[PDB]
C-alpha cells in the first residue's frame, strides 16, 4: 500500500466559475447565499477530483480570495481600521478596496497573497474555518484533511509596523500566543473526528538561521499531540537534520525543484520514527514525466507515501479540451487534473496493481539545431555594448538634444472601453484586421498629438495593441504556444493564461516595428521602442525542463535583440526593455542569488546589446534597490526609471551610496496606483530629494509606472503638472 496525497488543486473551476461568482457577487448580481451555493459546487468539484486519484482528501482549500488572509482571520489578525469582522463583507474589504491589505508575491511564484498586519501581540480563535469546511464534507460523508498555513510561515509572510517579522527575536513572543490558537483549532478538529491535518511551512525553505530552527522545534513540540503532516516546497529545506528531527509523525519534502533534499536524505538518512512523503510530481510545470523513473526514485527515497512536489494551483485545471495546440505538444503536456491522475498511476504501479506505464520520452521534440547552436557559440562580445557608458552618453545626448530634466512616460496608456471593445470584436472576428490596425493607428495618432500638446520630451505609442507585456510577444515567437483554457489564478478573481515554451525560441519576423515606425513618423520628438525582457517572458510562462534555464533565456534574449536591431535600422533612437522578472525570478534562497544573477544579467545585456547611439531605458518596479543594486549596476542600460513617489524620493538612497554611480535615473514622481492628481509641490519634493547628491543631469522626470489602469481625466492633469514642474526646475538650475 502506497498512500497518495495531493494539494493545491485549482479552485477556479473548468470555466472560471469561481471568477464569475466572485465578480457576480461584488456587482450585486447574486446573493451571498447564491454565492455560497456556487462555492459549494466548487468544493464538490475539487473533492471529487481528489477522491478519484489520491487517498487523502484536502479540505479548507477553497479560499474566497486568499489563504493567507484566511489564516489571518482565523487567528484574529484583523487591523483596527476594518472594525468588527462581520464576515464576507469585512473579508472582501481586507482583500480589495481602499482599506485593503497589501498585495505581494507568494514566494517565487506568480500567485499573490495578502500580507497580514499584526497590530496586537495576542491572537485568538476568531473563526475556525478549518473546522467548518471539515464538517461540511463530513455532511456529504467525506472524510477530509484540513489544509492550513503553518504558524512559522504565517508570521514569515506578515508584517508588524510595516516590517517583515522574519527575525527570531521578532517572532518568539508572537509565536507563543499564535501557537495557542492553532492548538485550539487542532483540538477542535480531533474532537470531531479529524484523523489528519496538512500543515504548510514553505518558509522552511528560506535561508534560515539555526536560531529559527530552535523556535520551530519549540512550536511543533507544543503541537506533537496532533495528527500533523508537514509540507515544504519550492526549494530544499534550509536544515535537513533539524527538520527531520521535528516531533511530527510524517514529513513532506519537495524532491522536484531542487536536488539538495535528495543529497541530504542520502547523506543523513531519514528517521525510522516518522514517515516520508515524497513530492515527486511537479506542480509548477506542465510536463508529462517518465513514471518509471519517478517510481524508482520513490523506492530509493524509501517512502511509502507520495504527492505533488508543490501546490497544483500554479497549473491550469485540465488539458482535456486543448485540441488546437501545435502538433505533438498535447501529448507531452499534463495540467492539474492530469497530475492528479499521474499520482494514481504511480500509486497503482508501486502497489503492483498495474505493470504498464506510458512512454513519454520527448527529446528531439521541437528543436531548432541552427538556432540552438547559434546561441551556444555566442562570443563574449555578445553581452557587452561596443562602448562604455560615458562614451555612449555623449553620443546619445548629442543625438537627442534633450533639455535638462526631460520628461517621459513609462509605457502603457489608459484603454477606454471603446478600444477595449474593439479588441473584443477583432478577437471574435467581428472586425477585419485591416480595420483593427487602422483603429490602433487612430488611437496612436491621437496619443502622439496629446503628448506634444502637454509638452512631453520623449513619447510612447501607448501600447493600445497590447493586453499583456508577455503574451503580446509570446504569440509572435516560434517555439512558444498559447492555450485556449489554460487559466491560472493570479490573485483575487484575476486569472492569467501563461504561454508554453515547448521548443527552441526564435523570432521569425518583426514584432513591434509597424507600431513604433508609425508613431515616430507622426512627430520629430523621439518615440520609445517598447520591449519585454527575456527573463520576464520566460518567468510568466511554462518552459522545458530538459535544458538549462539560462539557455532558454539566452534564446529569448537573441530574439529580442534582433527586434532591437530592426528598431535601430528603422530609426528609433530610444528603446526600453522592461524586465520585471529580474528580481522576481530570483531564487527564494538569497544564497543562490550569485549563480542566478550571473545568467540573468547576461540574458538582459544580450537582449539590450544595442549600438552606442541607441539609448537603452530600463524600468524597474521594485520598491527598494539596496539588495540588488550590485546586480543592477551590471545591466548595460543607459537610463533606469524607478518608482519614487511612495518613498518620496527616499528610494534613491541605494543609488546615492553606490560609489561610482553615473547612469541616468528616471524619477517617478506620481503614484499611478491612485486616482489622485499629485500637485506640482508634491512632485517637487521628490525631485529635490533625488538632487541632494546625484548630479542634476542624471535626472529624468516621469510617472511611477504604466497608466493602463488609470482614466484619461486623471492622466492629463498629472502629466501637465509633471511638465510644469519640469519647466520650473529647469529655470532654477538653468
Ligand atoms: C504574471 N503576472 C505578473 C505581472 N506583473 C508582474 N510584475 N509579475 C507577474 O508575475 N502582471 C501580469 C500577471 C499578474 N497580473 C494580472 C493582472 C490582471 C489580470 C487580469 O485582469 N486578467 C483578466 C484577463 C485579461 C485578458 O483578457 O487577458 C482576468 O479577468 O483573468 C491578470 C494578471
Ligand atoms: O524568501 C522568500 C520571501 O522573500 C518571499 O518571497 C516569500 O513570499
Ligand atoms: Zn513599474
Amino acid at each position: 500500500f502506497t498512500k497518495a496525497y495531493a494539494f493545491g488543486f485549482p479552485k477556479i473551476g473548468e470555466k472560471r466559475e469561481f471568477k464569475k461568482a466572485l465578480e457576480d457577487f461584488w456587482k450585486g448580481k447574486i446573493t451571498e447565499e447564491q454565492f455560497e451555493e456556487e462555492m459549494n459546487k466548487l468544493r464538490m468539484y475539487m473533492v471529487e477530483n481528489y477522491r478519484k486519484n489520491v487517498d487523502v482528501i484536502p479540505s479548507n482549500e477553497l479560499s474566497y480570495y486568499d489563504f493567507v488572509l484566511d489564516t489571518a482571520v482565523m487567528v484574529g489578525a484583523v487591523p483596527e481600521r476594518f472594525g468588527e469582522y462581520r464576515g464576507l463583507s469585512t473579508y472582501f474589504d481586507m482583500a480589495r478596496g481602499g482599506k485593503a491589505l497589501e498585495m505581494t508575491k507568494f514566494f517565487n511564484t506568480n500567485y499573490h497573497y495578502l500580507v497580514p498586519e499584526i497590530e496586537t501581540e495576542e491572537f485568538y480563535l476568531l473563526e475556525n474555518k478549518p473546522l467548518e469546511d471539515y464538517l461540511f464534507f463530513k455532511s456529504k460523508g467525506i472524510e477530509t484533511a484540513p489544509w492550513v498555513i503553518g504558524p512559522f510561515t504565517f508570521l514569515y509572510l506578515s508584517k508588524r509596523n510595516g516590517e517583515w517579522i522574519r527575525r527570531p527575536n521578532q517572532m518568539e513572543k508572537l509565536l507563543e500566543s499564535l501557537v495557542s490558537v492553532y492548538k485550539e483549532v487542532f483540538e477542535k478538529l480531533v474532537e470531531n473526528g479529524c484523523k489528519e491535518i496538512l500543515v504548510n511551512e514553505p518558509a522552511f525553505v528560506c535561508d534560515l538561521e539555526k536560531a529559527h530552527w530552535d523556535l520551530i522545534l519549540n512550536v511543533y513540540r507544543e503541537l506533537s499531540e496532533f495528527p500533523l503532516t508537514v509540507f515544504t516546497y519550492y526549494d530544499s529545506v534550509s536544515d535537513y537534520e533539524a527538520c527531520v528531527s521535528l516531533p511530527v509523525k510524517r514529513l513532506h519534502f519537495d524532491f522536484v525543484s531542487n536536488e539538495e533534499n535528495l543529497k541530504n536524505l542520502e547523506k543523513h538518512g531519514f528517521p525510522e520514527d516518522k514517515k516520508l512523503v515524497a513530492g515527486v510530481i511537479n506542480g509548477r510545470q506542465p510536463w508529462k514525466v517518465d513514471l518509471r523513473k519517478v517510481a524508482s526514485l520513490v523506492e530509493k527515497l524509501g517512502a511509502s507515501a507520495i504527492s505533488n512536489s508543490c501546490p497544483l494551483f500554479h497549473l491550469p485545471v485540465t488539458l482535456e479540451l486543448e485540441n488546437n495546440l501545435p502538433g505533438g505538444l498535447k501529448e507531452k503536456l499534463a495540467f492539474a487534473k492530469e497530475k492528479l491522475e499521474e499520482l494514481k498511476m504511480l500509486k497503482d504501479f508501486l502497489e503492483g496493481k498495474t505493470f504498464d506505464l506510458p512512454n513519454v520520452s520527448f527529446e528531439d521534440f521541437a528543436v531548432d539545431l541552427q538556432a540552438v547552436e547559434r546561441v551556444r557559440n555566442l562570443p563574449e562580445d555578445s553581452f557587452r555594448r561596443e562602448k562604455e557608458y560615458t562614451e555612449r552618453d555623449r553620443i546619445q545626448r548629442e543625438r537627442l538634444n534633450l533639455p535638462l530634466f526631460p520628461t517621459t512616460t513609462i509605457g502603457s496608456f489608459p484603454q477606454t472601453p471603446e478600444v477595449r471593445k474593439m479588441r473584443s470584436k477583432y478577437r471574435k472576428g467581428e472586425i477585419s484586421k485591416e480595420e483593427y490596425e487602422a483603429f490602433i493607428k487612430e488611437q496612436i495618432k491621437k496619443a502622439i498629438e496629446l503628448q506634444e500638446e502637454i509638452g512631453l520630451d520623449v513619447l510612447v505609442h501607448g501600447e493600445f495593441e497590447r493586453t499583456d507585456m508577455v503574451e503580446f510577444f509570446a504569440e509572435k515567437l516560434n517555439g512558444i504556444a498559447t492555450t485556449q483554457n489554460g487559466w491560472v489564478l493570479s490573485y483575487g478573481s484575476r486569472c492569467y493564461r501563461p504561454p508554453i515554451i515547448y521548443g527552441t525560441v526564435t523570432r521569425p519576423e518583426p514584432m513591434t516595428l509597424k507600431e513604433i515606425t508609425y508613431a515616430q513618423s507622426l512627430t520629430e520628438k523621439p518615440v520609445k521602442g517598447m520591449l519585454t525582457g527575456p527573463v520576464t517572458i520566460m518567468s510568466w510562462s511554462y518552459y522545458r525542463e530538459d535544458i538549462p534555464e539560462r539557455e532558454i533565456a539566452y534564446q529569448i534574449a537573441l530574439a529580442i535583440n534582433e527586434e532591437v536591431k530592426d528598431l535601430e535600422e528603422a530609426g528609433i533612437k530610444i528603446v526600453q526593455i522592461d524586465e520585471p522578472a529580474f528580481r522576481e525570478k530570483a531564487p527564494i534562497k538569497k544564497s543562490k542569488w550569485p549563480e542566478y544573477f550571473e545568467w540573468a544579467i547576461n540574458a538582459f545585456n544580450l537582449a539590450a546589446n544595442a549600438r552606442p547611439e541607441t539609448q537603452i531605458h530600463a524600468h524597474m518596479c521594485y520598491s527598494d534597490f539596496n539588495e540588488i543594486i550590485e546586480y543592477i549596476h551590471q545591466l548595460e542600460f543607459d537610463v533606469i526609471s524607478i518608482e519614487a513617489s511612495r518613498s518620496k524620493g527616499e528610494i534613491i538612497s541605494a543609488f546615492e551610496n553606490f560609489k561610482g554611480w553615473i547612469k541616468q535615473i528616471g524619477v517617478g514622481v506620481w503614484d499611478i496606483h491612485s486616482p489622485a492628481v499629485p500637485s506640482i509641490n508634491e512632485m517637487r519634493e521628490i525631485v529635490e530629494r533625488v538632487l541632494r547628491v546625484l548630479p542634476k543631469e542624471l535626472i529624468w522626470i516621469n510617472p511611477d509606472c504604466g497608466l493602463k489602469t488609470r482614466n484619461w481625466d486623471e492622466v492629463i492633469p498629472s502629466l501637465r503638472n509633471m511638465v510644469a514642474l519640469a519647466k520650473e526646475m529647469r529655470e532654477k538650475f538653468a
